[PDB]
């Protein structure tokens, strides 16, 4: 696990800011009848016009510049030509590379008028992410992150996806260690100043089991077809706490926006 210094923190602040600015920008474009392919092109040109690279583009063959995951899609959805429908929920997940450093962040968006139950799932997911980030400091352990997220989700009768995790990040997209979204207090490796990683819980309204698309090699869905929501931030461990690199500059942290 790589230990970074202040010079690298400066670089990660800039990459994370741009990733978060991409998500602020896309907000007003998420409407009924818009396709995820349209949203991908909007984000692509925003990213590149800011002197940066969309990390997902051809990453392990991924065919688009962002991930867009609708309703029972858990993560890694591929932008396509289907119109978004009133009542849908969508995760938009952006990663930019700026001067060689990766900024990774996602948020949930409402499409038109959304029902009470999807809105509850979204809110719980955001809150759970923040419970996880909030334990981070040198001497805390990875399992403390997972316990905080899992406890918060499960107290609301939701489940935590096990098969996909957060990750180290910096000059690499996906580095050590794996940041599990479930766990037990006081277990796992010890956090240290200078570590960078993501916190990206996926929370299901039903059971935690997921399925990977046999057809596109990427799209993950809930096995029970229940709704799933996700938020993500890129963070760093400081001398006595954490720093989030991907905060929305416009304070568009969670919907409604
Ligand atoms: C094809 S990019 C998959 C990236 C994943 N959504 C992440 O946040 O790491
Ligand atoms: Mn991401
Ligand atoms: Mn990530
Ligand atoms: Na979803």
């Amino acid at each position: 696990i790589k230990i970074h210094t202040e010079k690298d923190f400066i670089k990660m602040r800039a990459a994370g800011k741009l990733a978060a600015e991409t998500l602020d920008f896309i907000t007003d474009h998420v409407k009924p009848n818009v396709t995820t392919n349209s949203l991908n092109d909007l984000c692509h040109n925003f990213i590149t016009s800011h002197n940066a690279i969309p990390a997902p583009l051809n990453y392990k063959g991924f065919p688009k510049s962002i991930c867009t995951s609708i309703n029972h899609v858990v993560c890694h959805g591929i932008p396509n030509d289907k119109p978004l429908k009133n009542g849908d929920i969508v995760n938009i997940d952006v990663t930019v590379i700026l001067d060689g450093w990766y900024g990774d962040t996602s948020r949930m968006y409402y499409v038109g008028d959304v029902a009470i139950k999807p809105k509850r799932l979204i809110q719980v997911t955001y809150d759970a992410m923040m419970k996880g980030i909030e334990v981070v400091r040198p001497g805390a352990k990875l399992g403390d992150i997972g316990y905080a997220i899992q406890s918060y989700a499960e107290k609301h009768n939701y489940s935590v996806v096990r098969d996909y995790t957060g990750h180290g990040i910096g000059r690499v997209f996906h580095d050590k260690p794996s940041i599990l979204n479930y766990g037990r207090n006081g277990t796992g490796l010890t956090l240290k100043e200078g570590m960078f990683f993501t916190v990206e819980p996926m929370i299901n309204a039903g059971n935690y089991d997921t399925i990977l698309s046999k057809l596109d090699g990427w799209t993950v869905t809930t096995r029970d077809k229940s709704l799933s929501a996700q938020f993500e931030h890129t963070i760093g461990v400081t001398k006595d706490g954490f720093e989030i690199f991907t905060l929305s500059p416009k304070k568009l942290d969670y919907p409604p926006y």
